[PDB]
């Protein structure tokens, strides 16, 4: 399982003015404080605020990769500011992200392929956000056959089914577990999932205990990554036992202290 | 999710000397506690220490009754001390349990019937525990029609895969998920199926996250009941998070405290 930071997202109050004041502190604090929880990528969202958000995004890369060694995951709906990342970047970084719009398809695929970054495709169009699982998956399928049409290796492209708010879109996460297995299915080299895990207890009670046990129910479905809170130990406790429990890591009594530290 | 109370078990110290000793206050105590936890079963193990097992296991169902109108889950490998125990019920039981043997079958099957109980069944035979799931849902389908031949309502009818220790038994584990996954896409009406979930963290350390990652990976998997730790709030808490992220109950705020007081 790998942990994608979320916090290093302008949503977040104290991001939004790092990055209107261009104050690194605050973002370079984050970063380190995700990595020492677990997290082996960072994603880096700019947030709808600031102006200019290519030359915001330059930023949060330049001033993230001073301070760690870490995957950067470039969040944004803005295709130049993700090149413009892209081009900053001393690391491989991963694409977060594009959708099964063709428009979007042929321009960040190559642009993946030709950075050698990983891409994260969302299962849905302009259409929106489909609930039936067999939709989501036609939609992955489409993502799939662009990996291969593009050259990009699919192991390199992370599915995300995009996961809603338990308590207003509870029907959508039983079609987003049975979407995952369904792509676990895939033979090799097939390719890999991930999501956005805080959205499936926004304005819940007790959110951790429901990301968490989220978490678990994914990784057995062959969840692979996660953008979420790296700061939460107790999700991290999950995602190390996660791991045994699927034989994907073997057993010792500190497995997780040697999940944070791999 | 069903919590069957694992406590009451001839294994523990307590419940051995109570037994021996014929002292109703422990047993008593446990079944009040166990419920109070949120269980709405209680598994009954006289242990192997006793030597008259047939009225140890009367004795439990008496002085337990007494103070629960829980169903009972009568743990025995004695077909005499199941028969006993069956008579002695007020309420419906659930037999734990029968084997994939036909010797077995044949007798255990009847006699589910017969008193209108549920039934677990251990998918295996006494060539063993098979590890790979293939064999595992090979004896599952035997148990499902054997539940046809005798006329066992479906729904009565509980399928354990046998999950064994991560630490020593660690490819077992997925396996597990895998034979559970599988179960649930045989025919509607579907068997339900159960668990003896501490055994997964047996020797291991941390062992209440253990049990409450399984008990969340085995749900998304269609785990349908459980004999675990009753007691334990963090691992109900789990089963109370995951029928909500399977849609299986409406979220709502005390979805927790509606779980146990339900
Ligand atoms: C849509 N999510 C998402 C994605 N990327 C992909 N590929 N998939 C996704 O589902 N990028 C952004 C987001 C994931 N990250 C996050 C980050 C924070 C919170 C969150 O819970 N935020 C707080 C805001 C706190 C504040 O503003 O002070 C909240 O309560 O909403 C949720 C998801
Ligand atoms: C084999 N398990 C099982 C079953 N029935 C079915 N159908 N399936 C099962 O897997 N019945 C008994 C047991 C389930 N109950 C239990 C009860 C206690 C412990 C346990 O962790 N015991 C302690 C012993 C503690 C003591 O002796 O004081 C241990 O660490 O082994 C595990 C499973
Ligand atoms: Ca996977
Ligand atoms: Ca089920």
């Amino acid at each position: 399982m790998l942990i994608i930071g979320e916090r290093i997202n302008g949503m977040f109050g104290d991001i939004k003015r790092a990055i209107q004041e261009r104050d690194p502190a605050p973002v370079q604090e984050w970063a380190r404080r995700q990595e020492e929880g677990g997290a082996r990528a960072l994603d880096l969202n700019v947030g709808p605020a600031v102006q200019d958000k290519v030359s915001a995004m330059e930023w949060l890369v330049e001033v993230t990769q001073e301070v760690s060694n870490l995957t950067l995951c470039l969040d944004s709906t803005n295709i130049k500011a993700i090149e413009a990342g892209l081009k900053k970047c001393k690391n491989r970084a991963m694409i977060n992200s594009t959708n099964a719009e063709r428009e979007k398809v042929e321009k960040l695929f190559p642009l993946a392929v030709e950075h050698g970054a990983a891409l994260i495709g969302l299962t849905m169009n302009k259409t929106g956000i489909p609930k039936d699982s067999d939709t989501r998956l036609a939609f992955a399928m489409e993502l799939v056959a662009a990996a291969d049409e593009f050259g990009l290796p699919m192991e390199d492209l992370y599915i995300d089914p995009l996961i809603l708010p338990a308590n207003v879109a509870q029907d959508h996460a039983p079609e987003v577990l049975k979407t995952l297995q369904q792509i676990k299915m895939l033979a090799d080299p097939a390719p890999k999932t991930v999501l956005g895990l805080s959205n499936v207890s926004q304005n819940c009670q007790n959110r951790p205990l429901i990301n968490r046990t989220f978490l678990a129910m994914a990784m057995a479905c062959g969840l692979d990554a996660a953008i979420a809170d790296a700061c939460d130990e107790a999700l991290i406790e999950t995602a190390a036992t996660a791991e045994i429990l699927l034989n994907q890591t073997v057993y010792c009594d500190s497995f997780v202290k040697m999940f944070k530290t791999r």
